């Protein structure tokens, strides 16, 4: 209990457009807020949208903190990290554009994160996927990554230190953890944990809700 | 001109539910029918749904043929193959659940198929995809395959012969071509070439049309 710090990424506005009268960002916010394991939520957002979350500070059973977004995703994660409790045992990074994440699946990835040191929710890739070389020729089990991405703070800090001191290039595919020798566990999630951005995605969310 | 035999897979009913008053299967049917390169379309469908395509036989500028569906996808392809013109230089296999395929992209994959011997329409995978081992740990450029999948008939026949004589297992991922040493080219397609099956997918198709 109270061992997990959530970093909620909401500074990328697609994540504020409403879902049944509630801005998309608030759905996972509340999901995390109700979990006894969660000590605090560090919201990473433009100071302008701070009010959206601030209104509920008294009603929620977690600590609320704020951090400023960075240039790209890893910078926003670093910003959030600077704000987490000194004693938290787990960092739970979540894309707020993912509103329908189930409590049971968050529980699963937290458990796997605590056990392994790093865990991410994923589902088997439904599409037929092939590796293709530079000559556009096919190179003769694949999983789609979701969020939360759960990592012990010491490991995350070491990962940032490794990238900075060596000047390593970070992309969405080649993230901080890809450079570490520490294992990353894939917790099996639900296909309903979609990223809601396009109008096509938003009508699906209502059906799931 | 008149060098390509299309195998239209329509015996898998999701592919007959209407799109703006026209059954989904008829969209690519007509797209192929208008291309001068296409000699014939072999429709692979339950004899029950033969009428859907038969009504237009006189108005279309291609030969129409019919074949019986098999147990799985490769069996249906084999069935269609038995019906193609003895002199066609290219087989163009298409999933009829893909209605919005553009003429320009079909032209592209036919060209690449003629050049290389085998080509498939694909798009870069938008999702973050990782390889995961048997212990559910991340294994530290990926493309999503679409259709048409274009192959020279001799190569396709050899591929079927290789699988039968050796008793090789065929899956959607490990298809006939995966066993051949002959190169497969990935022609860059459009994200609009979606597989239309779910109600969520059908409303998207109208927007694209
Ligand atoms: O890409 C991953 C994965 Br596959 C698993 C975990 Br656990 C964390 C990250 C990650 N993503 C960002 Br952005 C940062 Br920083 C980190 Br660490
Ligand atoms: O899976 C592919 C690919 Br990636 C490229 C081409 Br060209 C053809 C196939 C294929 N699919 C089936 Br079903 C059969 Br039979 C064959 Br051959
Ligand atoms: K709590
Ligand atoms: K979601
Ligand atoms: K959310
Ligand atoms: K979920
Ligand atoms: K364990
Ligand atoms: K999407
Ligand atoms: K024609
Ligand atoms: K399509
Ligand atoms: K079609
Ligand atoms: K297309
Ligand atoms: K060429
Ligand atoms: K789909």
């Amino acid at each position: 209990e109270k061992s997990v710090s959530v970093i909620l990424l909401a500074g990328g506005p697609k994540q504020y457009i409403p879902l049944l009268g509630q801005p998309i960002a608030l759905y996972s916010f509340f999901t995390f807020s109700r979990m006894p394991e969660v000590k605090e939520i560090v919201v990473v957002c433009d100071p302008f949208f701070r009010d959206i979350f601030e209104e509920y500070e008294e009603s929620i059973d977690v600590d609320l903190s704020f951090a400023i977004p960075g240039k790209e995703r890893q910078d926003s994660v670093y910003s959030g990290l600077q704000e987490i409790d000194v004693n938290s045992e787990l960092v739970c990074i979540h894309d707020s554009a993912r509103p329908l994440v189930n409590t049971e699946d968050v529980e699963k990835v937290l458990k796997d994160g605590s056990a392994v040191g790093a865990a991410v929710l994923g589902v088997p890739a439904k599409a037929t996927i092939k590796e293709v070389n530079s000559d556009s020729l096919v190179v003769k089990t694949l999983w789609e990554m979701q969020t939360p991405q759960v990592i012990k703070p010491e490991l995350l800090k070491k990962g940032f230190e490794l990238v900075k001191s060596e000047g390593l290039e970070v992309t969405d595919d080649v993230s901080i953890v890809e450079y570490l020798k520490h294992p990353v566990y894939v917790s099996q999630g639900s296909y309903t944990n979609i990223k809601v951005t396009t109008p096509d995605d938003l009508l699906l969310a209502e059906r799931i809700l």
